[PDB]
C-alpha cells in the first residue's frame, strides 16, 4: 500500500495555521462547515476511497500503466479504448478563460443582515436578520491570463453570488470606487488597450506599455481610476484587506414602489492593507499564487475572510444635487457628503473542493437581479448587461450554463425553455409553451408584489432622442483624481509618484510620457511636477499656469480614500518570519510564540536548511522553510530571537532577510545578541522607530512588535531605505 | 386558469389504444413503470404544475407576454434580461445531428436472460436469469437528417444500451446481418455516395441517385447489403417487426479465459413485417412520423416491443472452416450452418419524458463493451471503435457527455480523468493521478477474475507485417447475394426486382443503370433479366453467360432470410380502418369491435367527416377521422360493416380508401350492402381469396378476417393489383 | 480509367431543360455567370481534375481503400494517421441547424434598381440604375429540420443578402405579409407550440397537432397568419410564384435627414400560383425536395427566377 | 478538435500547406474551402476517379508505411527492456 503507514498523508480536519498541514479540498478539510448551497452540491460530489477505477462507462480498469500493443514492444492497437477514453477526455479539458478576470480566486460562505430593510427594498435576502443567504465569491486581478501572478499592480474584481430564496443576485464590483471609462461601448477599446499589445502579446499583468498610456492619454475619463490604479489600492495585501464597490449607482425598490438610489460597498472587517511596489513585483517572481494561497490557508486557519456589505442612499429627488452626475461610474460619492450605512455581514468559511469545476466555470453577472432592486441608465452598467449573458454562452458551451452545479440556484426555478447543448434538466411538462391549456398555463407568472412577487421595473420615465451621445453632464476628468490625491498620506502621495514615475519610464514612445505628465498637470501641479522631475521632463509655463480643478461640493479632502489616514489595522491572520539559529534561546521563543498565539498572528521558523535545529534547553524545534525558500516578502514582520547569533551573523541570506524587509517597511524585532544585525540594517546604537529592540524577549518587547504590526508597515522609515542596497 | 373544467386536457395515466387520448411524457402516462436506470433519473425529472413561472437563475416573472420598452409603442431596452435571457436560450437550442442515423425513435425497457451463461461469457448481465437489465433502445434510419421521414427505404439502426452492473454494454446494430462495405477506411466515402450529393443537397432519405450507384457499381462488397435494401426489408412496417444483428463477430471470454466466437442477434416476438414499395413512399408524405407514432402508441397501449437475444457462437478452432471469412462483415452466417441460440428476452415499457434529453442526446458506442466481451479483427468494426468517441467530443459539447444523466452508468464510475466543458462531477479525492500515495492511490486498478474483475483484453496472437491491403479471403462478392436472392419467395424476388427497377429508373446517367445491371448478371440471371427489361436495356451475350458463383458451405437457399416463407404473423398491435355509414348495422359493429378487442387489435372508425354517426339501433358512433385524414395506408386491414352504403358509395374517398388498401395487398371486409364496393375493387360475383364477404359480420367473418390478418398480406392477388388504376 | 469514354459522365456546360443533363456545381454549369461576389469566392474554390489524392497537409496517399493493420487480416494500428484524419473530419462534419426556417434552398444573383431613389433614401445601392448589388438569396419553410419535406403546408421564408458598397444589407422576409405574434418576447412560446411536441418529437413539417392550435385558440393576435397558412398560400407551386414581404414598417432616410417609413414588397415575375393541398401532401412523400429541385433547374434551364 | 473549434483547423492560415490539397473530406464548422468536385467519394465515375490516390515511389509519390515485421499477442505490459 503506498499511503506511509503513520497515516502523515492526509491533512487533519479540524484548522490549523499556515504550513503546519498539507491543504486539501473544503469538504474534507472542514466536512461539517455547512450552507443550504454547500449541502445541495452534494448529490454531484464524488469520493474516491475505496472504489475500483473505472472507465467514465463503469468498466473496471486491470491496468492502468499500459497501452495494448500487439506484443510488448509492438504498436499500440487502435481497439485500445480504455486509452482512448483517458486520453480523450485529457485532450479535451481546457475551456477558454474569462475574456477579463481570468486570474482568481474563489471560496463558499454566507451573509446575514443586521436588521430588516424592507423600509427601502422589498428584496427577500434582505428582510431579516435571521435570513442566511449562502454566497460564492472570486476575487480576481483584471488584465493577466488565468496563470498569470497574484500581486501584480492592477484593479482587483470583487464579485459575490448570493443564493436567495428569490433568485440569484450577482454583485459584480471591483476593489476601486469607480471605473475607467463612461460608456460600454468604449470597453473593447480600453481593455484592448490595457492587456498585452496583439503584434507580441506582451506584456503580461502590466500597464508599463505604450499601448494603455495611449488610450489613457487620449480618454481623459479614465484618470480617476488610473490614479487609484497607481496608488497602493492597485496592489493589495490580500483579498481580505481591500474595499470593494458595485460602482454604478442602482435602485432598490420597497413595497411601496418608491425607488431609492443605491451604491454598494463591502468594508473588510480585516482592515485595509497594501503591499509597496518592490514587494508585490518581486512577490510576483518569487509567489505568483501569493493571493489566491493568502486567501485559501486562512479560510483553512479559521481566519475567515469578513466583509461588512454598506449602502450609500441618495433619495430620488436628490438626483442632481451633486457636482457630478450620479450615472457616471468614473465620479465616486464621497463618504463625507452620503456616508455608508452598515447593513449585514459576508464571511467566507469553506474553500471549494475543485478549483476547475466551482471556481473555473463559476458564472456571475451583474443583470443577475431580484425583486427589490433595478437598475439605473448608468452607460457603463447599461452595456454590461448585455455582454454576461453573451459570454458566457462560449465560455462555457452554451446556454445551460445555470446547471453547472456551482451556478444552480438554490431556489425553485421552472420555465418553458428546453434543449441546448448539454442540457441536464428533463422536463416533464406536456408544454413547452405558454399560454397553455394542456398543462393548465403552469409554470405560471406571479404579479409583483410585497414578497414572492414576480419581478417588474420601476416605471422610470424616459424623454429624449434616439442618440449616440455622451451627457455634458460627464464631461468633467479632473476634480476627482484631484480629491482622491488631496485625501492620501504624504507617504501614499510619494507611492502614488512612484507608481506613474516607474511605469512610464517603461512606455517607450517619449511623446506619450509627455501627454500623461501634461495630464497630471490638469489634477495637481505637485503630483506633475514630482512625475515629471523622475522622467526628465520640464513642465512648460503653460502647464505651471493650468488652475487646478473645483472642490467637489466644497470637498478638499476625504479621508475615507486613503488606505491608512484613518487606522484600522487587525493583526490577526498575519504571519511573522523567527530567524533561528542552532542553539536558541529557549525562553524568547517560549515568550514570543504565546504573545502571537494570543493575538492570531502565525509564525514561520526559519533556518539555512530544512530539519530542525535544537534549542539550548534541548527543545527540538521544526524548521519551516530556508531563508531563501521563504523571503521576508512572503511575511508582515520579522523577529530574530538570541542565541548562538555567529551561526548566521555571517549568512549573506540573513542579512539580506532583514534589509529586504527593512527596505518594505516591515515591523523588525531583536532580542539580544540578534542585536548585531543592526550593523546590516545601519541602525544607530541609540535605536529607531520601527526595530524592536531589548535584552529578551519578555511580554514588554512583544507588545511593542504588535503595536508595530497593528499599524501595518513603518512609513516613518522611508526617507531611511534609500541607504540600503537591497 | 385555462383548462377545460372537465378535466378532458389531460391523458389518462393507464393504457389506452392508440388515438384514445393525446400521449404524454412516459412519467405522467405511465408512473408506476419503474426500472433501475428510470429510477436514477429522477434527480434530474423537474415537473411544473402549481409553481411559479421563473428565469433560470430563479427570478419569478411578472409578464411573459411583453418586452421592457420605453413608453408602450416604444423600443425595446437592453436592460430586459428576461427578454434576452429566453431569446438566448431559445436562439441555442440546437445541437449537431448525428452524422448517420440522424432520425430516430427511442424507448426505455429492461432485459433478463433466460439462463445463467457463465460457461461461454463471464458478461455480469447474462450470469443470473433473475439479474434484470435497464436497457434504453434506439431505433433509426441511415441517411436522412433527424427531420426526414420514417418509411424511406433504407436500412433500419437498431442500438441498445444495456446499463449493466459492471458497465454499460452497447449493442449498436442493424436490421440486417451485413454491411455494405468491408474496412472502415471507406465508410466516409460510402456515406458520401448515398448522402444528398454535394452541390444541391438532394435526395433526401432515398437511395435513389446518381452517386449511390456509381459507387455501389465500382464497389461489388456493397452487393450483398444493396439486396437486403432493395428487398422489402428496406421498408420495415414498424420497428417491432423487424430483426436485429450486431453483424460483426464478436468474443465472448468465459471465467476460464476461452474465446468463442459470437454474432448478436434480434428477433422480433411480433414477427417479421414489411410494407410494400407504393405504400412506403405514399406513407413518407401522409405520416412522415409513422415508426416514430407507433412505437410510441403500442407503448402507450401496452403493446410493448419484445425481442429475443440470441447469439451464433463459433468455437475457435473453427475460424476458417467456412467459404467466407468469419471477419468480413459483408458476409453473413447461414442460421442452417450455425443455429441462433437463444439467450433472453428485452421489453421496451416505456417512452422518454423529453425526446431531446433522452434521445436526441442518447449516445451509443460499439466500443463500450463489458468483460466477458472481446473484438476481433474485423476491419469494419477495428474502425468504429474510433469514430463513436471522436463524434460524440463535437455532438454533445465536449469530453463529459457520460454525464448527460440518459448516458450515466447506473453502477460506480471512479477515475482520475478531470474539468472538460460542462462538468457535472465535483470531485474530492486529494489526487488526480496515480500511481498516488496521497490518497493510498484510490480508485486502485482491479485484476480480472471471473465476476467484478478489471478489464483485460484477449491475448490474441498478432503476426505480419504493417500493410494497408484487403485480405484474400474478403475478395468474394457475389455468392452471398445470390443466397439472399434464392432464399426469398417468388414475390419477395418480385419485389427486389422492382425495387432495382424503380430505383435505377431514378439514375440520370444511363451507363451506371448498364453498370449495376452487369453486376447483377453476376449474381442471377434471372434477376438481372427482369431488371434489364424494366430499363430497356438488353443483356448482352457475354452477360448471358457470366457463371453463376458458388453455393455457401453447399447451402442453395435458407428460409431463415426470407421474411414471409416461414409464417410468424402476429395481430397483437395491428389496426384496422373501419368504414362507417350514416346508419350502421349495430349489430355488425358489435361483432366487428369486440372480435378485434379480443385478439388486441385496434380498430379506427372513419367517415366523412368529424363528429357522430348514429346506428339502426340508436348507439352514437364516435369518429376517429376522416377517410381523407386517416388514409389506408396507416392500417392493416380495411372492413366495411352494412348499413346505408348509398350514404357513402359515391364518396370518391371512400372507395379511394379500398381501391388503395387492395392494390397494397391488405384484407379487405365487406358485410352485407357492403358488398357493393366489390365492383370498384374488380372482384368477381363469387368471390376471392383476401376478401371477406358475408351477408353479416356474424358466424366466421371475424374469423376469417383475423386469418388473413395473421398472413399479413394477399400476396396472391399480385398479378391482379397490376389493372387497377390507384 | 473509370469515366465512360463517350463523356456522357459530365452535364454541358450551357443552359439546358430539366431532366437533359446531370445538374452539377454552378461554377461548371455557368462558368460564364459572374457577379463580383462569385468572382470574389475564387480565392476559396478548389477543383479536383489532374490533382493527386492528399490529407488535408498536402501528403499524398497511395492506398485509399484500406486501413493499416498488422497482417492483412489484423488489427488495425493507432499510427494509421490517414485514415484517423479521414474519419476525424466525416466524424464533425455537422453544425447546428438553424433554429426556425432549418429546410432552405439558395442561389446567387443580382439586383438593380429602375432608377435613383435619392428623394427618398440615401442607401448606396438603390442610388443608380447602373450600379448592378449581387445578392444572395435563400427560401425556407419555417417549422421542420434541414431534412424535412419542401411542399408542406407552412410559412416561407424569403431572405436576400445584398452586397453594397456601402455593407451588407439583409432582407430577411416571408411570403405573408404579416407575422402571427406581435412582441418578440412572445416567439420561443409560438415556435414551441409549432414545433414538434417535446414529448415525441412529431409532427414534422404540420401544424396539424394540439399545441399549435392551443397556442392560437389563446391568442388570438395568431388569427391573421393563420389565414394566410390555410390558404393556398401556405403551399407554393415554386419559390418562383410566391410573394415576398419584410413585414416590418421601417424607415428610409434621405441624405436631408428626412424620414419616410417603408413595408418591402418582392412581386414574383413567374406570377402567383400554388398546388392544391392533396397535391401538396402526396408531393412530400413523392418528392420531398420538389422546391429544392425546381429552383435549381430552372436557373440550369435560362429560366431565371425574377421578382420586382 | 475542441481548441481549434472543428476539423477544418488545416485553412486557418498559418496551418495551411502551401502545396496542394486535394480530398474527398467535406463541410465541417468553419468550412472554407468551397468544393466543385461533382463527387465527394472514390472510386467514382462522375469525375473520373479525380483527386487520384498516387503510387509510392522516389520522388511526388504516395504513402506507404515501412512494412515492419509484428510479431506478438494483444497485451496491455511493459517491455521488460525498458525496466
Ligand atoms: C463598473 C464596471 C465593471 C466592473 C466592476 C466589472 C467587474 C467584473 C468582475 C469582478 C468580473 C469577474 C467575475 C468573475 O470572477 O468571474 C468581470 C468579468 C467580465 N466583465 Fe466586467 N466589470 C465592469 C465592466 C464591464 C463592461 C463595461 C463589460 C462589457 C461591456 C464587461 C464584461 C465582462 C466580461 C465579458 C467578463 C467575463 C465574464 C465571464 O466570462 O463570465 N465588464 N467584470
Ligand atoms: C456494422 C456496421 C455498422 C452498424 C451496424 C452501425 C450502426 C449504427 C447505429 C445503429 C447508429 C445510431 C446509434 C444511435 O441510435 O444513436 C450509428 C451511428 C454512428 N455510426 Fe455506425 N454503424 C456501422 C458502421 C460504422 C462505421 C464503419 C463508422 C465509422 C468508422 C460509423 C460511424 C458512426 C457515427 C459517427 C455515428 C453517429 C454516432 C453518434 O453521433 O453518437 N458507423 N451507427
Ligand atoms: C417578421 C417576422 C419574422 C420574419 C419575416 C423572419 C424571417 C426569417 C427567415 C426568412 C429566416 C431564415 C434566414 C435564412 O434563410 O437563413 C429566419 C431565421 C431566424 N429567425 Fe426570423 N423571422 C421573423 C421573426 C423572428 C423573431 C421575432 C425572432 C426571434 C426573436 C427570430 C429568430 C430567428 C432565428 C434565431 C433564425 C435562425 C437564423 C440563423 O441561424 O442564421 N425570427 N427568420
Amino acid at each position: 500500500s503506498l499511503a506511509p503507514e503513520d497515516g502523515s498523508h492526509r491533512p487533519a480536519a479540524e484548522p490549523t495555521p499556515p504550513g503546519a498541514q498539507p491543504t486539501a479540498p473544503g469538504s474534507l478539510k472542514a466536512p461539517d462547515t455547512r450552507n443550504e448551497k454547500l449541502n445541495s452540491l452534494e448529490d454531484v460530489r464524488k469520493g474516491s476511497e475505496n472504489y475500483a477505477l473505472t472507465t467514465n462507462q463503469g468498466v473496471r480498469i486491470a491496468d492502468d500503466q499500459n497501452s495494448l500493443r500487439a506484443g510488448s514492444r509492438g504498436p499500440t492497437l487502435l481497439e485500445d479504448f480504455i486509452l482512448r477514453e483517458k486520453i480523450t477526455h485529457f485532450d479535451h479539458e481546457r475551456i477558454p478563460e474569462r475574456i477579463v478576470h481570468a486570474r482568481g480566486s474563489a471560496a463558499h460562505g454566507y451573509f446575514q443582515p443586521y436588521k430588516s430593510l424592507s423600509d427601502i427594498t422589498k428584496a427577500d435576502f434582505l428582510s431579516d436578520p435571521n435570513k442566511i443567504t449562502p454566497v460564492f465569491v472570486r476575487f480576481s486581478t483584471v488584465q493577466g491570463g488565468a496563470g498569470s501572478a497574484d500581486t501584480v499592480r492592477d484593479i482587483r474584481g470583487f464579485a459575490t453570488k448570493f443564493y436567495t430564496e428569490e433568485g440569484i443576485f450577482d454583485l459584480v464590483g471591483n476593489n476601486t470606487p469607480i471605473f475607467f471609462i463612461q460608456d460600454a461601448h468604449k470597453f473593447p477599446d480600453f481593455v484592448h488597450a490595457v492587456k498585452p499589445e496583439p503584434h507580441w502579446a506582451i506584456p503580461q499583468g502590466q500597464s508599463a506599455h505604450d499601448t494603455f498610456w495611449d488610450y489613457v492619454s487620449l480618454q481623459p475619463e479614465t484618470l480617476h481610476n488610473v490614479m487609484w490604479a497607481m496608488s497602493d489600492r492597485g496592489i493589495p495585501r490580500s483579498y481580505r484587506t481591500m474595499e470593494g464597490f458595485g460602482i454604478h449607482t442602482f435602485r432598490l425598490i420597497n413595497a411601496e414602489g418608491k425607488a431609492t438610489f443605491v451604491r454598494f460597498h463591502w468594508k473588510p472587517l480585516a482592515g485595509k492593507a497594501s503591499l509597496v511596489w518592490d514587494e508585490a513585483q518581486k512577490l510576483t517572481g518569487r509567489d505568483p499564487d501569493f493571493h489566491r494561497r493568502e486567501l485559501w490557508e486562512a479560510i483553512e486557519a479559521g481566519d475567515f475572510p469578513e466583509y461588512e456589505l454598506g449602502f450609500q442612499l441618495i433619495p430620488e429627488e436628490d438626483e442632481f444635487k451633486f457636482d457630478f452626475d450620479l450615472l457616471d461610474p468614473t465620479k465616486l460619492i464621497p463618504e463625507e457628503l452620503v456616508p455608508v450605512q452598515r447593513v449585514g455581514k459576508m464571511v467566507l468559511n469553506r474553500n471549494p473542493d475543485n478549483f476547475f469545476a466551482e471556481n473555473e466555470q463559476a458564472a456571475f453577472h451583474p443583470g443577475h437581479i431580484v425583486p427589490g432592486l433595478d437598475f439605473t441608465n448608468d452607460p457603463l452598467l447599461q452595456g454590461r448587461l448585455f455582454s454576461y449573458t453573451d459570454t458566457q454562452i462560449s465560455r462555457l458551451g452554451g446556454p445551460n450554463f445555470h446547471e453547472i452545479p456551482i451556478n444552480r440556484p438554490t431556489c425553485p426555478y421552472h420555465n418553458f425553455q428546453r434543449d441546448g447543448m448539454h442540457r441536464m434538466g428533463i422536463d416533464t411538462n406536456p408544454a413547452n409553451y405558454e399560454p397553455n391549456s394542456i398543462n393548465d398555463n403552469w409554470p405560471r407568472e406571479t404579479p409583483p408584489g410585497p414578497k414572492r412577487g414576480g419581478f417588474e421595473s420601476y416605471q422610470e420615465r424616459v424623454e429624449g432622442n434616439k442618440v449616440r451621445e455622451r451627457s455634458p453632464s460627464f464631461g468633467e476628468y479632473y476634480s476627482h483624481p484631484r480629491l482622491f490625491w488631496l485625501s492620501q498620506t504624504p507617504f501614499e502621495q510619494r507611492h502614488i509618484v512612484d507608481g506613474f514615475s516607474f511605469i512610464l519610464s517603461k512606455v517607450v514612445r517619449p511623446y506619450i510620457r509627455e501627454r500623461v505628465v501634461d495630464q497630471l498637470a490638469h489634477i495637481d501641479l505637485t503630483l506633475a511636477q514630482a512625475v515629471a522631475k523622475n522622467l526628465g521632463i520640464e513642465l512648460t509655463d503653460d502647464q505651471l499656469n493650468i488652475t487646478p480643478p473645483p472642490d467637489v461640493n466644497g470637498l478638499k479632502k476625504d479621508p475615507s480614500l486613503s488606505l491608512y489616514a484613518i487606522p484600522d489595522g487587525d493583526v490577526k491572520g498575519r504571519v511573522v518570519a523567527i530567524l533561528l539559529n542552532d542553539e536558541v534561546r529557549s525562553a524568547d521563543l517560549l515568550a514570543i510564540l504565546k504573545a502571537l498565539k494570543a493575538k492570531g498572528v502565525h509564525a514561520k521558523l526559519l533556518y539555512s536548511r530544512m530539519g530542525e535545529v535544537t534549542a539550548d534547553d534541548g527543545t527540538v524545534l521544526p524548521i519551516a522553510a530556508t531563508f531563501a525558500g521563504a523571503p521576508s516578502l512572503t511575511v508582515d514582520a520579522v523577529i530574530v530571537p538570541c542565541g548562538n547569533i555567529a551561526d548566521i551573523a555571517d549568512n549573506g541570506d540573513a542579512n539580506y532577510y532583514l534589509m529586504e524587509a527593512y527596505k518594505h517597511l516591515k515591523p523588525i524585532a531583536l532580542a539580544g545578541d540578534a542585536r548585531k544585525f543592526k550593523a546590516t540594517i545601519k541602525i544607530a546604537d541609540q535605536g529607531e522607530e520601527g526595530i524592536v529592540e531589548a535584552d529578551s524577549a519578555d511580554g514588554s518587547f512583544m507588545d511593542e512588535l504588535l503595536t508595530l504590526m497593528a499599524a501595518h508597515r513603518v512609513w516613518s522609515r522611508i526617507p531611511k531605505i534609500d541607504k540600503i542596497p537591497a
